[PDB]
């Protein structure tokens, strides 16, 4: 009877797996649906004002400007003064791997390793105890205005349900909506792009197409120092987030397991009644 | 639920806090000594490599030089190959690489070499992560478990032979961890850093450090494996999707056993310190 219950664990384990390749499988061409289209827009106009550079300047040879496309490119393949090592360091032990500036230098591989690895637990426990904190601050704060609904509502199970909500529109407009604000006025962005900076930081994606600060325009000196903050707190909400998520899935992973129960139970005897 | 025990939690939230502005600034320091003189010295030899195209091209306005230079590195930022002899160019957006970019949202590696453009693309993938992230992270628990057991089995056909001469009280648990790193190690790191090398043309550093920045969930995006053109086995790119499931896995448990490390020899400095702050010299 011992591995019976790993056969369950694998039951489990594989229904998972199957929905995340669904997720994958789902997302992937809803991806090519909406970014293909767009990528052959921006793809017609490389290649018209290739040609116009070569049309509006005769001068440059084509053998000779593809010569230089290519160093330009190898190029790709100060960006480290004590503010940007400081920034990258962030970006090491956040696992916000922005990458817009990464080590080249094998010295420096080797360090971003042991920096790492000794880095993320390290930063864990911070976030851990800032989590731990703000989640004292709205405690007494939701517990305050559970005692004012336990006036004239009746019974409970319900404020439950109220309490996170005020949970979610508060952290959206203090972690999310107010520092989008900010971030398309100071960084000039879209309020879209700012709300899309937002969540891939603080959910730990860090594509690194949006980085606050990153572009060489004149910043406020206290700008950066509150977005370090506006970090700090915003990763211990968004794991909250991400973990009330889960918990959501948890729950709507078994009322779906019930639903179908119902479902093929009066299928049943519907076939039965024939 | 609040209390003298809020007090004494805060007290501990700000010492770390400073520790971690300490290391924050001992590594920046370490990166910047490092990183700055290989920066340093390419970038007067792309001035070299300027000024020898100013002086080639007195037709080209020199100072629009930079006008061509923004737009090819604005339109390199969506990943273009603008060359005469290359103008046959595949897509970025395919479905196996939108397979490939649905995984680094959920897995949050955002390698982002190729990163959604379109405004409507930006809003399906902020929903994506909010809700591909806490689902991924059961299958990455459950992989977890599964990796729990095997090394449970492995271990317990090696527990009844452990009694032997010299049975031990706290010392078996030391011997069990060390085969549960260096195993690991050449299972989810070593060898496919070997493949790594092979296939994809790298370094061995440039493996190992694919692999740590990858399974660490940082994704800087400088390398990835089977992001270059080449024609890769048919089996590669799967193979590598399983190695990403259980190194994920892996990489967590060896993160939580540091802070475990990291708790123990925190409390070994302050007590250190105690015995320190009460001889004062005898
Ligand atoms: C460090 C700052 C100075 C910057 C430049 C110094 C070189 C880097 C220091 C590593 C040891 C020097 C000896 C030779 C190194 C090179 O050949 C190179 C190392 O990247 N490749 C190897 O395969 C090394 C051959 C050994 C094979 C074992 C596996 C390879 C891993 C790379 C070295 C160990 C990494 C440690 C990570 C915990
Ligand atoms: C090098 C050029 C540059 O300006 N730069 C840089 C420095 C500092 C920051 C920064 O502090 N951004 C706010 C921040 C802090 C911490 C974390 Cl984890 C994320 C973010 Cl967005 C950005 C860029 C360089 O890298
Ligand atoms: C578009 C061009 C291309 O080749 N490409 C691509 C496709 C697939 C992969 C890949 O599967 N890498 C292994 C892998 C899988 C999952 C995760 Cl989360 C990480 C990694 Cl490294 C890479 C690149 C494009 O994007
Ligand atoms: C598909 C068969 C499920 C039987 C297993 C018992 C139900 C519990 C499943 C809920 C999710 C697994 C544990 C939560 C992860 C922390
Ligand atoms: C953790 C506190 C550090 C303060 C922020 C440093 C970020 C990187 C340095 C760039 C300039 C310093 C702050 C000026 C704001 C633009
Ligand atoms: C508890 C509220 C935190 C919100 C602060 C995050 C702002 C993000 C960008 C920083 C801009 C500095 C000016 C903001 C002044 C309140
Ligand atoms: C690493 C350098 C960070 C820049 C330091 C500025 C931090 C916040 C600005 C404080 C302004 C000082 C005046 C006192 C009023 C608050
Ligand atoms: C324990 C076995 C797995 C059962 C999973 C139930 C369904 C999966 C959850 C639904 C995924 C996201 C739904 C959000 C609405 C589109
Ligand atoms: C994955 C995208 C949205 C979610 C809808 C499809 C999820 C797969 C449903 C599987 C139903 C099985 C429930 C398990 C109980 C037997
Ligand atoms: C997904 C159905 C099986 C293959 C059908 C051809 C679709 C595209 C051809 C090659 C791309 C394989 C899909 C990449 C992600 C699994
Ligand atoms: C296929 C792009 C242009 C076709 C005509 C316009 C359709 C509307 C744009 C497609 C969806 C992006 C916006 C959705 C965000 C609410
Ligand atoms: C050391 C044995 C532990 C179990 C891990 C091996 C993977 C197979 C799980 C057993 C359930 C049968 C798999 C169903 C066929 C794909
Ligand atoms: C059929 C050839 C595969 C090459 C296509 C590139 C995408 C890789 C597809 C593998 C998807 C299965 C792994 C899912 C594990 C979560
Ligand atoms: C051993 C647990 C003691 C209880 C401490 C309260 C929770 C804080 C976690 C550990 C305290 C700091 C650890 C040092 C981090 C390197
Ligand atoms: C609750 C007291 C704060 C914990 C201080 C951490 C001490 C770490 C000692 C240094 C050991 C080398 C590892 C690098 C620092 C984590
Ligand atoms: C890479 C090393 C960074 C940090 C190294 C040590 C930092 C401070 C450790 C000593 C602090 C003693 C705490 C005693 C509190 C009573
Ligand atoms: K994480
Ligand atoms: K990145
Ligand atoms: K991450
Ligand atoms: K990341
Ligand atoms: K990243």
């Amino acid at each position: 009877s011992d591995s019976a219950i790993n056969v369950m664990k694998w039951k489990t384990v594989s229904t998972i797996f199957l929905v995340v390749v669904l997720y994958l499988i789902i997302g992937a061409t809803v991806f090519k649906a909406l970014e293909q289209p767009q990528e052959i827009s921006q793809r017609t106009t490389i290649v018209i004002q290739r040609e116009k550079f070569l049309r509006a300047h005769p001068c440059v040879s084509d053998q000779e400007l593809d010569e230089l496309i290519q160093q330009i490119v190898a190029a790709i393949n100060s960006h480290w003064d004590l503010g940007c090592s400081f920034f990258f360091a962030g970006t090491v032990i956040t696992t916000i791997g922005f990458g817009n500036i990464s080590p080249r230098t094998e010295g420096g591989k080797i360090f971003c390793i042991i920096y790492a690895l000794l880095g993320i637990p390290l930063f864990g426990f911070l976030l851990a105890g800032v989590g731990d904190q703000l989640g004292t601050i709205f405690g007494k704060g939701i517990a305050k205005v559970e005692d004012t609904f336990i006036k004239w509502n009746v019974s409970q199970t319900k404020i439950r349900i109220i309490s996170t909500i005020i949970f979610i529109l508060f952290g959206c407009v203090l972690f999310v909506a107010l520092p989008a604000v900010i971030f398309k006025h100071i960084e000039g962005w879209s309020a879209l792009d700012a709300i899309y900076f937002v969540v891939i930081t603080l959910t730990t994606i860090g594509f690194g197409d949006y980085v606050a600060g990153g572009s060489d325009i004149e910043y406020l000196d206290f700008y950066k120092p509150v977005v370090w903050f506006w970090i700090l707190v915003g990763l211990a909400y968004f794991a909250a987030v991400l973990s009330m998520i889960g918990d959501w899935l948890r729950v709507i992973a078994k009322k779906t397991k019930e639903a179908v129960g119902e479902f093929r139970a009066h299928a049943a005897e519907w076939t039965a009644n024939v």
